[PDB]
């Protein structure tokens, strides 16, 4: 199968990695709208229109399915993109809801959603979660995590001080934390260590990764299988510097 | 006189505040490309073209001069903008160079240039200072200041730790600090406080503010006298969050 993956930029790599490791696809066309990144700081009408525009980018590629790796575009643009697209478009929020259902039998478990401002203000996560019977849902816009991560602040005092800034106010101690942004997997264990260091817990909260969750959905929904070729064809495309993006793929993805 | 102000988003307000206090112009059309903010994290090509697209936006408005309030656009897009424009275009780098040339006779004074990644990478400031005979020039990309300032992290521990992270590796004690980004006046006193508090500085460093510097330039170059109408007509446009932009203008600029 030939598919598209769309993200606001390089962050989508966290999803593409899961897809690659699972060997789902013979061909993948990755588009990063990196001239306009971030999306998370911006308004719904702007982001919806970004998502429609990404649809036009894909048209000459004859993809059969579009993955929207971006949790912000997933939260805000996806309904509008699906409305004008014949092929299916799969976002990263719904697959995470299905993963939570499999992994979190206790409907009362405190679940913390972390995301960009736009993702958190949409309440996409909370709404889906409530519909499936969840009763203790909390949310937090950890906005500064995105540029810290862009600047490779993946440990140390500055990261620790930032986490502390966002997490100290929380009144509830989550048993489940949804990593509802492309960037946040890169600080997954530091978030785990934060809660383990700051509270007496025998195990860290369960972390939900958007990549692994969409992999599980794609396998099940499309009978996709971990035996697409050994050397998938993958093209990178960007509205900003595509050579830099390709250089990133080569360094971090081996491609 | 009707003129235009361009910036990547709201940060240009720091320049606009200075323009308004100086009563230089009867009417100002402000445009922020806030669908695509920030520019500072991006590349020459992408930023040159943003700045040519800003020319297009000003065409129906019949402006007589354009001020590029963005330090990043000034650094990367100015020449290209000027190459095509029929009206004078004034950016925020050259006026800062001439402000320094006026206040700082000592060619060995240690001047420190703070900007976005793109601004610093261009060496637009360093080149201009060197041509003016300056021999002691350091630069730092203080990239996380921008998002921290956007999230109103204007004091406290997170700012202090961010500043520590950028300022600690510095091998020269500055006598001149260029606030080479729209956003950095909002923490000017905090920056001055970090240097006075952690080092043995005899007296505060001379801080160069892009807006005060452009004003000085505009007055002198254009023989503008500060005798424009007491309440100028000012319009606010943006590529998104325009409503938000207009709110910010009323709350913060008195407009
Ligand atoms: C995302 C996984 C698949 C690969 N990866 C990584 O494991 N680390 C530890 C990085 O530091 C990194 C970076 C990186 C290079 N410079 C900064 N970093 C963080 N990239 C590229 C990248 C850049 C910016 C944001 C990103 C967000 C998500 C994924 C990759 C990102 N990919 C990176
Ligand atoms: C003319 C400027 C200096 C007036 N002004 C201000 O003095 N403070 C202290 C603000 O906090 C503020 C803000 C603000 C509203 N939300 C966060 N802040 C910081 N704006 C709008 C604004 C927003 C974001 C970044 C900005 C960067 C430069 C100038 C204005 C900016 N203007 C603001
Ligand atoms: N990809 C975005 C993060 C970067 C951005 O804000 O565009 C998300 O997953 O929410
Ligand atoms: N206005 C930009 C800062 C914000 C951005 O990165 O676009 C500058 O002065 O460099």
């Amino acid at each position: 199968m030939k598919i598209g993956v769309f993200d606001s930029g390089v962050g989508g790599f966290s999803v593409l990695k899961s897809l690659l490791k699972a060997r789902l696809f013979d061909e993948i066309i990755y588009y990063g709208d990196s001239a306009r990144v971030p999306y998370g700081t911006k308004d719904p009408t702007t982001i919806k229109q970004f998502g429609l525009e990404a649809l036009d980018f894909f048209k000459p590629h004859e993809i059969e399915l579009l993955i929207v790796a971006c949790n912000t575009a997933s939260a805000l643009a996806l309904e509008e993109m699906q409305k004008y697209s014949k092929i299916p478009i799969v976002g990263v929020i719904e697959p995470s809801i299905l993963a939570i259902k499999r992994q979190v039998e206790d409907k009362n478990a405190p679940i913390l959603v972390l995301g960009t401002k736009a993702t958190i203000q949409s309440n996409a996560y909370d709404n889906a979660l409530k519909q499936q019977g969840y009763l203790n849902i909390s949310h937090l816009a950890t906005s500064l995590f995105v540029p810290l991560i862009e600047e490779s602040i993946l440990e140390g005092e500055l990261l620790e001080t930032c986490m502390h800034y966002y997490f100290t106010p929380l009144e509830i101690l989550p048993e489940v934390i949804i990593l509802g942004c492309t960037h946040f997997p890169l600080i997954a264990q530091k978030i785990e260590g934060y809660f383990m260091g700051h509270f007496a817990l025998p195990t860290p909260p369960l972390l939900i990764h958007s990549g692994d969750a969409i992999v599980e959905y794609l396998q099940q929904k499309y009978a996709l299988k971990n035996n697409a070729c050994t050397f998938p064809k993958v093209e990178f495309h960007a509205s900003g510097d595509v050579i830099w993006l390709e250089r990133q793929a080569k360094e971090w993805l081996k491609l």
